[PDB]
């Protein structure tokens, strides 16, 4: 069992260096790039901090081994699964819905800002699993975001902008001020 | 902690480069010549359907060498330096061996073999580990008992022995592995 451990994340991390190596880079001019009201809503989060240029909104998988309700941002491009394929601006869509864009958008964030989101989450991912870790992320004092794996790094930003969206600002920054920087 | 890791990272990357480029296409690269087929079947015999055999002059993945060729789909990839060959039965006797090698992966696949996830794990096994890579006869010892890369070296070896030292040298030496 401990064996399996060792095993299992290095064979998660060997095939994301595979994906990475065989379809290195996206095309900049494929997918759909974000609507004015999309480049609005993460605004409000991640501010001038990320080029919407570069972000690609594909309505096709990453990969054939990914589900049909589920969602990748690797690259600095989202893909969209079967179950969450249409959607023209996620900005007109449930506060929940939007929320799963700020999550997506964060990873697009990590990236831009010089982290290996295939790599780094593959081992996470694999990580948290085979090592039972937690899934859900708790809040500590001293403790910033990027003390944090990749993907409890969107929840939280995610659970922020969906607290400042339902409580206020003022609800939302007395809970996540210590967390963000 | 490098060995386990090593093999299983190389494992991962097989199974991923698996699923992800599943099946080669029928249609594409270029199908065996007359004397290719004639070539193998002197060889393999009636064991291997030539039809499904493709020769494609393009690398398996980016990472595979100049000086080097893959057959993980029942399908060859040619690398840089082994490209622009339209018959490898008018060929030098060296360069038939290769072909010939390259075909017992062809026949391993074609007999139900993992040539790409069997062949990642030993290849990876034999250099983390340093176990020796080439092969020696033992009495007791059938072909099945060799890594597949030893099985095609074997193979190739036993032609190449055949060809040059005539079927009875060849047969001597090789009848006992081979079934
Ligand atoms: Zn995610
Ligand atoms: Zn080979």
């Amino acid at each position: 069992s401990p064996a399996s451990a060792v095993a299992g994340i290095a064979a998660a991390v060997g095939a994301a260096v595979a994906v990475g190596k065989l379809l290195g880079g996206p095309d900049a001019e494929a997918g759909r790039a974000l609507s004015e009201g999309e480049i609005s809503l993460a605004k409000g989060v991640f501010g001038d901090s990320i080029d919407y240029s570069t972000v690609r909104l594909r309505d096709e998988d990453y990969v054939p081994w990914q589900g049909k309700d589920y969602v990748m941002a690797p690259n600095g491009h989202i893909y969209f699964g079967e179950e969450l394929r249409g959607v023209a601006d996620w900005s007109l869509e449930s506060l929940q819905r939007q929320g799963l864009f700020i999550h997506e958008m964060t990873h697009v964030w990590q990236h831009q800002h010089g982290v290996n989101v295939l790599l780094v989450g593959a081992y996470q991912q694999a990580r948290q699993f085979l090592l039972g870790d937690q899934y859900a992320y708790r809040l500590e004092p001293g403790k910033t975001l990027k003390d944090y794996n990749i993907e409890q790094q969107g929840d939280i930003v995610r659970d922020y902008f969906l607290a400042a969206n339902a409580f206020g600002e003022a609800s939302a920054n007395s809970r996540f001020a210590g967390v963000l920087k």
